């Protein structure tokens, strides 16, 4: 009875406070309010307004798949940090539900979010090193230990997050933020997770195309193996530079990938053993024999040793794709 009254206290401001606070507003969004969970980010006078409390980086430069996500400024602390618009009508309760009080180096830290208008403003930490989805593109594709080495990174915040019973949803190297010389690689955007115990009903938003395990596709009942072929797929972009499928098919792939083998063709033979055999175990169809979070990010860190360790530089030079 008393989250009725906590709620309703949170409803028409914008307040400094923690992530459950943050969680129980969130619900509510399917007027300016919000919760901020930095001290960096202060609002004045009940508000956090945008372009009066907070301002965008000189040119209104996005980036992201819709340019949603911006550099800003906290006018009164001058903390810069990004912010990630959403529109209010689409806005999926899980998305803050899932990040909110979550503690990870290995996922991106939130900062806050502010409903204002159409928009949910949802606040997080600038990391200045860019998407892993920019790297491959600049770089061509990555080198092997550098493939692995991030790879290994993304699936221990797989593990934090399967382990609160938590989906990513869309796991791809667009969604792994880097710190500024390379060597962190964090999961960012929560707006496909959700929250376990088929998931084409109503309120669900897919994942990215190229991605998508088979389970998903065909309507089949899904649990956190989802991640692990997403995480896979994304492997195979890092390591040949392009998404799996887009080569050898050219109509709606989501029909290819239920009827036709997993796409281990794919992997480069001049991998490692290892690291062809960590590949396939979490290209597996069936959900049931597909490697968890856990056993593939072991398999992953004995590939990076095998292969002598993380050796090549970040941004080292172009290697050409496929
Ligand atoms: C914990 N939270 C709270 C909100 C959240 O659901 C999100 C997100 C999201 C989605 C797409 C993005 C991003 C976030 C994103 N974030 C950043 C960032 N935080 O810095 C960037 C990025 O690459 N920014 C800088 C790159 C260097 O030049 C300055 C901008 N991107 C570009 C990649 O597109 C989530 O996960």
């Amino acid at each position: 009875p008393v989250e009725e009254y906590l709620v309703h206290a949170l409803q028409g401001s914008v307040s400094s406070g923690q992530a459950h606070s943050l969680a129980s507003l969130a619900k509510t969004w399917s007027d300016n309010e919000g919760v901020l969970l930095t001290e960096k980010l202060k609002p004045v006078d009940y508000e956090y307004r945008e372009e009066v409390h907070w301002m965008t980086h000189q040119p209104r430069v996005g980036r992201g798949s819709f340019g949603e996500v911006h550099r800003m400024k906290d006018k009164q602390t001058g903390f810069q940090c990004a912010v990630k618009k959403v529109r209010l009508e689409v806005f999926r309760v899980e998305e803050l539900v899932a990040c909110a009080g979550l503690s990870s180096p290995r996922i991106v830290p939130l900062y806050g979010a502010v409903r204002e208008g159409p928009w949910v403003n949802i606040f997080m930490e600038l990391l200045e090193g860019g998407s892993l989805g920019q790297l491959i593109k600049q770089m061509g594709c990555l080198p092997e230990d550098r493939a692995l080495y991030y790879l290994g990174q993304a699936l221990e915040g797989l593990e934090y997050l399967h382990t609160r019973r938590i989906l990513h949803g869309d796991v791809k190297a667009d969604n792994v933020l880097l710190s500024s010389d390379g060597s962190r690689a964090a999961l960012c955007d929560f707006g496909h997770a959700l929250c376990l115990q088929s998931l084409l009903t109503g309120d669900y938003i897919p994942g990215t195309e190229t991605h998508m395990a088979p389970e998903v596709v065909m309507g089949k009942p899904c649990d956190a193996k989802v991640d692990i072929w997403s995480s896979c797929c994304m492997m195979l972009h890092m390591l040949n530079g392009c998404h799996p499928w887009t080569q050898y098919f050219r109509g709606p792939l989501c029909l290819k990938i239920a009827s036709e083998p997993p796409p281990i063709r794919e992997i480069p033979p001049s991998c490692a053993p290892l690291t062809a055999q960590a590949i396939q175990e979490g290209l597996r169809k069936e959900p049931v024999h597909r490697a968890s979070a856990m056993e593939l990010r072991r398999k992953v860190g004995k590939a990076l040793q095998e292969v002598g360790g993380l050796k090549s530089p970040w941004k080292g030079e172009y290697k050409e794709p496929r």
